[PDB]
């Protein structure tokens, strides 16, 4: 019953249709922050740096499935939160827009619980436990481009890797 | 929360690439007989026998998972003893058996602590834990493993590099 997604480096949109699934996407609040030393060291910007953060609900055929904060460099894509009226999808707008292309990222996995307003959103009690993931990508010119961290329904997912011994 | 890289690496080897010091209660270990699912799982005949281990495991001597691990006992005789002289199933089988991993796929999910865990582990019982399964293959391309892990919530992440196709 819950959807089996392989970790990958793809877009949530591509990862839908691998499902056969319809991905749509509600704007939950788009604008710019300041970067603390935290962030400003994940995207490789000055302190006080400006960020775009994109924070996203995506479903699955209408059903809500996970709430995405997305967090890139304003100064490198400074027409990207216009840009994103235009595209469903974050990676083909990057590509699209700027010609930024992702090839390698770290994925982390763990396990929390929701916030009253993600599991209002998501239409979990709020007890459910609930799969928290941060991704930190970087493109094919090592420059990191976008720091997430997703919330993804407990009921609703597993993440499948395959794994070799070296 | 401990990070910890997705590979086909055994629990000793994570633990000692960090700086934790990787120790084991085995809690219990057994027969059961095989149902059609994990029969599939292990390539033996619905019916047949499986060892079962239950471990509970340790990272400098607090609680992090309780560990079920299934094997062909046909294929693995006197498993119980080895897995006492060596401490790592791994070492175990490399060492005892000539069995070595080449594959695995691992899933990763959340579940909530029962009591069983939550006594084991120290813990609440309802907290989430992250449930991860690892289903593993030898060099002869024969399933050898099917282990199933309840890790404490708060004190575990797991962490994949992922890299485009
Ligand atoms: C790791 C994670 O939880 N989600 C990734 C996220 O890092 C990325 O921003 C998004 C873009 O999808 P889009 O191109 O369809 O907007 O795809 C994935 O779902
Ligand atoms: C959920 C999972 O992947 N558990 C793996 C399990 O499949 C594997 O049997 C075990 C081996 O470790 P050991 O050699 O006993 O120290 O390492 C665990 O981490």
């Amino acid at each position: 019953m819950k959807v089996s997604q392989a970790l990958q480096l793809t877009s949530y949109t591509e990862d839908m249709r691998a499902q056969g699934l319809e991905p749509t996407s509600q704007l939950l609040d788009i604008g710019y922050i300041t970067a603390d030393d935290r962030l400003a060291g994940l995207l490789d910007i000055t302190a006080g740096g400006r960020v775009l953060r994109i924070e996203r609900l995506r479903m699955a055929n209408g059903e809500p499935m996970a709430i995405e904060t997305t967090h890139l460099s304003a100064k490198r894509f400074p027409a990207l939160r216009r840009s994103l009226v235009k595209y469903t999808s974050l990676y083909t707008a990057l590509a699209e827009v700027y010609d930024v292309h992702l090839a390698e990222a770290e994925e982390t996995i763990e396990t929390s619980l929701a916030t009253p307003r993600e599991a209002g959103l998501l239409g979990t009690d709020v007890g459910l436990p609930m799969l928290m993931l941060s991704r930190h990508s970087q493109d094919r010119t090592g420059q990191p481009v976008e720091w997430v961290r997703s919330v993804y329904r407990g009921d609703r997912y597993k993440f499948v890797a395959r794994l070799k011994r070296p």
